[PDB]
Parts: structure tokens; sequence; C-alpha cells
């Protein structure tokens, strides 16, 4: 029975926004005082120039870093790092203690270790947007692991893919 | 590990298909209604309720985006890869495959079976390379909440196992 969504209705609009299934990553900067964010906003935008975006929150203490760091490096979530998502969505201490990380050598910002994929991104531009800032970035380096398949979050919940039936 | 060269967009495409993504079909009315596959949708801010897609410079509905007040957005569920196959081909009425429904609010087509339809505003045009990126105020949508979205990853479509819990 299709439900009506109110977009004043924050529920209602966060219902609707869970109904489009993404992965996870977790967006990283360097810094005096590295800071990591899990974020699902990640979307892959141009190939020349290689760019990429992400949006964040203007109340999140990754926001000040963003707007004041000239690079960040955004880890893509393997299937199995449902604790690493939780860890780096949690509000509340060294933060990378709990997981194994490779250091970034463009960004300088922690990478978090078994994932996907690794991109290293200079920022490019800051752009409104609501109540969030989009920020674009260029992509310097990147490194997969093509052994690896991403989490997904999708109606407000972590999920798995079927493996490929073809 | 596979090292990517940001110049090479074999490569680039391989590791911007490593992070997973649903599909939608942006759609348009007007007097030539169109649609196109997407999966740069994005969802960006509850207040205002803004969402965004990027969509290619040379696309023929990247001229109608600029042009047009609204946009629609209609999410696809798990079973429907021949509709997104449909409105990613390149070369006419294109909605006489897909069963789909005018949006009163947008006037433009919406897919049936989607899991959602977005219907909204355009509201900024930013910069995105050889993209433009598309900010759009969500005006109205509709949800059915037991459908579940297809999958796009690695270039290929595929679908959710069953949740665990
Ligand atoms: C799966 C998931 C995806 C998230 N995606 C984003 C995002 O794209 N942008 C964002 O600003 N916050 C996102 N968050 C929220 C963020 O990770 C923190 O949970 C939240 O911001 C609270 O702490 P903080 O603001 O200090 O950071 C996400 C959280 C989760 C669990
Ligand atoms: C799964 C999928 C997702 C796509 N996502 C986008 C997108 O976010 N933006 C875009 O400009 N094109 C996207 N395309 C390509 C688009 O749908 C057409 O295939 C292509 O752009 C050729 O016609 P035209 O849109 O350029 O006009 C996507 C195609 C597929 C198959
Ligand atoms: O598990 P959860 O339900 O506790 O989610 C945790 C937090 O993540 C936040 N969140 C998820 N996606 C977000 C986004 N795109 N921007 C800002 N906050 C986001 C939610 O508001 C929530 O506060
Ligand atoms: O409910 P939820 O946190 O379980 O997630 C549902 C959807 O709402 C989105 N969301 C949650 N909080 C958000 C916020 N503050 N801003 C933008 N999107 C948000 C999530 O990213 C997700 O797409
Ligand atoms: O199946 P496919 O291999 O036939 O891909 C079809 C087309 O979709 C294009 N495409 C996919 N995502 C895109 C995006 N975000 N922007 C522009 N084109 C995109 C590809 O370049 C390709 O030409
Ligand atoms: O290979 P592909 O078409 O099978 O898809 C791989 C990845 O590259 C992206 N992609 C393909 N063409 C693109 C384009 N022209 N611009 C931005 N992203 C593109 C796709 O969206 C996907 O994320
Ligand atoms: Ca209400
Ligand atoms: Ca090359
Ligand atoms: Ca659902
Ligand atoms: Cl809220
Ligand atoms: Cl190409
Ligand atoms: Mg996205």
């Amino acid at each position: 029975p299709a439900e009506l969504v109110d977009p004043k209705d924050r529920v209602q609009l966060r219902r609707v926004f869970g109904d489009f299934p993404t992965g996870v990553t977790v967006v990283t900067v360097g810094g005096s005082e590295p800071r990591g964010m899990t974020a699902n906003s990640f979307t892959s935008v141009s190939l020349s120039p290689p760019l990429v975006l992400i949006c964040v929150g203007k109340d999140a203490v990754m926001h000040q870093r963003l707007t004041a760091l000239p690079t960040f490096a955004v880890s893509v979530l393997e299937a199995g790092q449902e604790k690493a998502a939780r860890h780096f969505a949690d509000h509340s201490v060294d933060q990378f203690d709990t997981v194994d990380w490779v250091l970034g050598e463009e960004s300088g910002a922690p990478l978090i270790a078994g994932a996907v994929a690794h991109l290293e991104c200079a920022i490019h531009r800051l752009y409104e947007g609501g109540d969030h800032t989009i920020f674009l970035g260029e992509v310097i380096t990147a490194t997969r692991w093509p052994a690896r398949e991403g989490m997904l979050f999708s109606g407000g919940r972590f999920r798995r893919f079927a493996p490929d039936a073809d």
C-alpha cells in the first residue's frame, strides 16, 4: 500500500531517502587531529576531470575539518565491515585505535584497511546543499582490491548482496 | 591491490563501480517527455528537502533539465532491469515499453512498479566537470514500503540477499 510522503516530515523523508540503496564509505582527513565519518552520500561525478562528491552535515565536526583541509580520503567499506561503519557513525580517545588503517600518502588521512577501495581527493569546490555542504573533490589517486565487494545500506539497515547469478 | 591511474577512464570506471548504488530513471514532461537511467542520485538535505543528480553535459536530458522547472525520479525496484536498460539506450516514443503514470506535480512520467517516486523542483545548477550537478527540492513523494531497489555494482545489475535480521 503506497505511502504518501510529506517532505516536511523528516521521519517520512528519511523513509523515502532510504528507498535508494547505496554502499557505505568512511570519509577521513589528516591534519593535526585526523578524523573519520561514516558517509553514504558519496557519488561519483565526472571522468574528466575525475571528480566525486560527498554531502556533509553542517553540524558535523568533519564539516569543520573539510572546510579547513585541502584533501580528504574515501574508504569504500567491504561487506564484512559493519563494525567500522557503526564506529565512524558514533557521535562520541583515538578514533582510529579500533580499526586497522594505513596512511594515505597524498591526503595524510588514515585509509581504512579491508576496504573495497581507497580514493584520495583534493577539495575542488564547496557548494551549498541545504543543511549539508556538498564537497566536490578531484581524485588524485585510488587503489582497489578486486576480490572485495561493498557492504550495502538500504531502508535504514545494513544489507548484503546475493552472489551474482550470472 | 590494483593501483588506479585517475587519467585512465577504464580504471576510473572500475573504481567508481566499487561503490554500490541503486538505479533510478529520471524523467521530465513537456512537449517531448524523456527519461534517462541515473545512478548518481543522492539524497542531500532534510531541511530544505534536497536531492541531486549528476547528468552528462552531452546528454539530451541535460538540456531539458536546464530548461524545465521540475523533474521526477523513479527509484527502480529489484525486478526492473528491463526499464533500467531501456532508459539507458542511446538510440520515437520512449515510454511505450513501460507501464507509467503521469505525475500531477511534476508533469513527468512516473515509472510503475518503482520503490518510490520523487517529484522535484530544480533548485540549483552546479559545475561538475563533464557533468552538471542538478540540485532539486522534493515537492512530493510516494513510496511502496514492501518493495526493494535494484542494485548496480561493478558495472552489473545485482540483487539483495534476504535481510538476515
Ligand atoms: Ca508530520
Ligand atoms: Ca592507460
Ligand atoms: Ca522497502
Ligand atoms: Cl531528523
Ligand atoms: Cl569513458
Ligand atoms: Mg550517491
